[PDB]
């Protein structure tokens, strides 16, 4: 009768614990300064929530990043700003620098600390196995001080991470899908992207916690060690649990859904199937072979889990013999 609850097992209650101004984004009061200390300067991208600039504050002559947000949800700004400041200064989080509107269009920016990005495919290969282990570390420097502080990102993949490799500088970015943890609570499914999303999400089982950023940064480990970017490719979010079953077996998937008494989507009748579980050696081919060994493979062996509890918490995955050389 229902699902299974569940809760994290590392920071359940650090938002308990803390008076309602730190996690009750809805009642922040944002305070937006004026858009003509900084001048546009040149188009980084286009997206889905947003459009991204390099910039000038007038003020210092610095460089800066002004992300103009598309006004869809106020209190999905009000949210993304309230982390934000929650976060700002802790080790690897983007710095949000300022909160602006410009005077005539009033359209909600945010101005972050300029991040000198090597482009992922051009990164991919350059990077040595002492690169990977480095940068994995510093990801999970910025998870668990993010976890730390009852965040959980729900948006970790090679795009959200801007690394300055001449000056070996990693940055976690955007935090428009990030939540505040709560104990109990159930949060919507329609989080990271694809690739990344976690089997939790996919089966629809919505309380799910901080362990769903530790099975996005598997998914990266994977793509990065093996050098198959994306590790698991799915063509659809229901295609997406077939990939992974395809990897971790339809045996330990219904044990899964079994623990916690997930009734499964009809969609994923007809195309699920019967799978083996596969051995991570099997993925180990002369183009990688460099990058694997077998602390690599117990590490990612230790994040890409079904079972949302039974993954590395971000602290455990500090203390990983994978990083010993770090
Ligand atoms: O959201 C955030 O916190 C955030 C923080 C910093 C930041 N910095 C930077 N972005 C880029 C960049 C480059 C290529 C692109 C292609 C398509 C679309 C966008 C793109 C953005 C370079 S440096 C960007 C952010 O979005």
């Amino acid at each position: 009768s229902g699902p299974v609850p569940s809760r994290a097992r590392v920071y359940t209650d650090v938002n308990t614990h803390r008076p309602r101004e730190y996690w009750d984004y809805e009642s922040h009061v944002v305070e937006w300064g004026n858009q003509d200390d900084y001048q546009l300067v040149r188009k980084l991208g286009r997206g889905k929530y947003s459009e991204v600039f390099e910039a000038i504050n007038i003020t210092n002559n610095e460089k800066v990043v002004v992300k103009i947000l598309k006004p869809v949800k106020k209190k999905k700004i009000k949210r993304e700003i309230k982390i934000l400041e929650n976060l700002r200064g802790g080790p690897n989080i983007i710095t949000l620098a300022d909160i602006v509107k410009d005077p005539v269009s009033r359209t909600p920016a945010l101005v972050f600390e300029h991040v000198n990005n090597t482009d992922f495919k051009q990164l991919y290969q350059t990077l040595t196995d002492y690169d990977i282990r480095f940068y994995m570390y510093e990801i999970l420097k910025a998870l668990d001080y993010c976890h730390s502080m009852g965040i959980m990102h729900r948006d970790v993949k090679p795009h959200n991470v801007m690394i300055d490799h001449e000056h070996r500088k990693l940055r976690l970015i955007d935090w428009g899908l990030a939540e505040f943890y709560h104990p109990g609570q159930e949060y919507n499914v329609r989080v990271a992207s694809r690739y990344f999303k976690g089997p939790e999400l996919l089966v629809d089982y919505q309380m799910y916690d901080y362990s769903l950023d530790m099975w996005s940064l598997g998914c990266m480990l994977a793509s990065m060690i093996f050098r198959k970017e994306p590790f698991f490719h799915g063509h659809d979010n229901y295609d997406q649990l077939v990939r992974i079953a395809k990897v971790l077996g339809t045996e330990d998937l219904y044990d899964y859904i079994d623990k916690y008494n997930i009734e499964l989507d009809p969609r994923f009748n007809d195309i699920l199937g019967r799978h083996s579980r596969k051995r991570w050696e099997r993925f180990v081919h002369s183009e990688n072979q460099h990058l694997v060994s077998p602390e690599a493979l117990d590490f990612l062996d230790k994040l890409l889990r079904y079972d949302h509890q039974s993954r590395l918490t971000a602290r455990e995955a500090m203390e990983h013999p994978y990083f010993y050389t770090v």
